[PDB]
């Protein structure tokens, strides 16, 4: 109903269409990417500095760390939106790694439409300190994008890329894409 064909447009990058969105996966350091939004997978206190969250907070800088702690004390947040600091993005969206991954991705997509953004880059949310299983995480990320497209909600969002630290996790995402392909 929505899925195109899986191919490789560049070395180490794999892609397929999901409605009007191009969905891509690759392995690398997410802090070197450029996108309108970069997603951080963190703790419910928004101050985890371990694995991909360490890299994101160190690169983003102390003003972003300060933004995170200020918002965390103000209210009970499922996720937080901050500036990009010294990352190459307009905003960072900090999601809780232990939360339902489909719900977290749905929220990121809706916030990006609100800002008329076109590109998103995310890690394999929940596979680090939260220790969620990689194929459940891949299934949830892709399901969220399918639902967003099915509801007619994709207008400004055109590109969603997962940059994955461990090559063995990339292999799981590629197999999930092949399961779905048209
Ligand atoms: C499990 N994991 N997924 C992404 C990242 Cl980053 C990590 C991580 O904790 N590290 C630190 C130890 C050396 C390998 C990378
Ligand atoms: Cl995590
Ligand atoms: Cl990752």
């Amino acid at each position: 109903m929505f899925y195109g064909t899986v191919s490789s447009p560049d070395s180490g990058v794999y892609e397929m269409k999901i409605g009007s969105i191009i969905f891509q996966v690759a392995s690398g350091d997410i802090t070197k990417e450029e996108a309108d939004v970069i997603v951080n997978s963190t703790s419910n206190s928004f101050n985890l500095k371990a694995g991909v969250s360490k890299a994101i907070l160190e690169c983003a800088g102390q003003n972003v760390e300060r933004e995170c702690s200020q918002q965390a004390q103000q209210r009970k947040n499922d996720y937080i939106i901050t500036g990009g600091g010294f990352l190459r993005c307009k905003n960072i969206i900090h999601v809780i790694g232990g939360n339902d991954v489909k719900s977290s991705v749905s929220s990121v997509l809706q916030e990006c439409e609100k800002k008329n953004y076109s590109s998103i880059c995310l890690p394999a949310i929940g596979t680090g300190n939260a220790k969620q299983h990689p194929d459940k995480v891949a299934e949830a990320i892709i399901d969220a994008i399918e639902d967003f497209v099915q509801k007619g909600s994709a207008q400004s969002v055109k590109k969603v890329k997962v940059v994955i630290f461990l090559p063995q996790v990339l292999d799981v995402f590629y197999a999930n894409m092949k399961k779905r392909e048209g």
